[PDB]
């Protein structure tokens, strides 16, 4: 059951590969960012919750204060995603989205335009292994639990 | 056989994971980098080559011009393993190490004190997937050959 899946920056499979895992939620997203603000994956993020998804994010507070970064931080808010911005850490720099409890994506990819289209970058999903999952679960759940809300 | 680990920064397990990894090495480790200075990194990797690994580094250039990327640099030519600058991408962003072609370590850890010490981070080693580490390799691969010889 379990399996791994890998894409790559600048190639172009790594952003449709991270696209993928969030289409793939039927019931939860935990994500975890530094830079959010890729327009592509806030409409993927924004689309889960149409589907009922429980989506919930928490990001780096210091590195998400761009014109992009409000924007998109906006743009989720608005549609009723929970989401809080972290600043007890120099750098809240995980770049993870934890799927249906069961699924991890992770590795070097930002979530943004730089991260898709320009640097060198991995990222990889690892299906199907809830004990890895849960794990990373109480890590998001630490660092979320330290957040402030952003809201609209 | 496949297996996966996970380790957390600052909590200390995600640097004690990284370590496991190149401590385990018997036949190779293809490492790429951004930002390339622990001191604790480097010492594991030259005691592989001492081990008789097959060690080799691609890393990012324009970051790593800092006084402690140098010392590891130095460092780590001076021991004989082969060391290559990359300035092809805007960043080198990969924070991945490939040990004997089969075990995979990746995530957001960049090889550094901050990334140990300070920030939050997730670190995983996919452990005995030969498919997934020949993928990486490919991608390892195309990044060390544009990239620029470091001697000593």
């Amino acid at each position: 059951e379990p399996s791994v899946q890998v894409g790559y920056s600048p190639e172009g499979s790594a952003r449709v590969l991270v696209l993928s895992a969030i289409d793939s939620a039927k019931t939860s997203i935990r994500m975890m960012a530094y830079s959010f603000t890729a327009p592509d994956i806030m409409k993927a993020l924004v689309a889960a919750k149409k589907r009922g998804v429980d989506v919930k994010i928490v990001i780096d507070e210091r590195g998400n204060t761009g014109r992009a970064s409000i924007a998109a931080m906006n743009y989720i808010a608005n549609s009723g995603i929970p989401l809080r911005t972290d600043s007890n850490f120099p750098i809240q720099h995980d770049k993870v989205i934890i799927v249906d409890n069961v699924t991890v994506e992770t590795g070097s990819f930002n979530f943004t335009k730089a991260a898709e289209t320009k640097n060198s970058e991995n990222a990889v999903v690892i299906w199907n292994m809830p004990k890895l999952a849960e794990s990373f679960l109480e890590h998001w759940q630490d660092r979320w639990n330290q957040g402030r809300d952003y809201r609209s």
